[PDB]
């Protein structure tokens, strides 16, 4: 497929879980197979912002959840941000993702969605999410690292996903890791094993910022932008 967008679109169309049997109670959550609207949004978004053959720097989150961006298929882009920031329509119930608020405030501070997505491509080590439903009926979303059993089950699936993302046309000098906790530890172990990237720069995850550093959101905006500028400076 010719453009960056074409390749991302085909990746998302073809994505299916190929890892090992998951722990009890956990179901794969594949945003591109959940609702028919998701792949239509995927096509609209990537054809808008990735309609070229320029390389991109990779930013890695953790993994999708069912809510928010899980309803759009677009990383850190919940329905409201899809409508107001990307000007791409969304039919159905809105779903608030705090991380999405932060990311698009950061993107506007950077110079806007077109400029930012001209330079950066957001993915995650694990491209699928995970859910369980409790006896009370409440639904839980998991990070791939939330238990040794889950991580063991999806480990090779994750490595294969990272390799596949690199085939898109990625400048490998710096990968940005969102999440200074277990995401960082995992990706540092991975990068020491496979040498995907010359270096990894970890930044506080938008969800952490929104939940525990809320009054300080501006500082973290600046921190993100200073990391992207240092990369571009050097």
């Amino acid at each position: 497929m010719m453009t960056f967008a074409d390749k991302v679109i085909q990746f998302n169309k073809d994505l299916s879980y190929t890892g090992s049997t998951l722990p009890p109670g956990i179901r794969i959550m594949n945003p591109f197979k959940e609702h028919e609207q998701t792949m239509h949004i995927v096509e609209a978004f990537y054809h808008k912002y990735y309609n070229d053959n320029q390389s991109r720097y990779l930013i890695l989150g953790i993994n999708p959840g069912r809510f928010g961006s899980g309803l759009t298929g677009i990383p850190f882009t919940d329905p409201k941000r899809l409508i107001t920031e990307c000007n791409i329509p969304y039919s159905g119930k809105l779903s608030h993702e705090p991380s999405s608020v932060f990311i698009y405030e950061m993107i506007n501070a950077f110079g806007g969605a077109e400029a930012f997505y001209k330079q950066f491509y957001i993915s995650s080590p694990c491209p699928l999410g995970f859910t369980s439903i409790a006896a009370n009926g409440k639904e839980k979303n998991y990070n791939y690292y939330d238990s040794k059993a889950l991580e063991k089950a999806v480990y090779e699936f994750i490595i294969e996903n990272i390799r596949k993302q690199l085939t898109l046309g990625i400048t490998t000098d710096t990968c940005f890791c969102l999440g200074t906790g277990k995401n960082e530890k995992f990706l540092m172990k991975v990068n020491a094993q496979y040498k995907f990237f010359k270096r990894i720069v970890a930044l506080e995850h938008p969800r952490f910022i929104m939940q525990y550093k809320t009054a300080s959101k501006q500082f973290y905006i600046d921190k993100y932008i200073s990391a992207f500028k240092a990369l571009n400076n050097s």
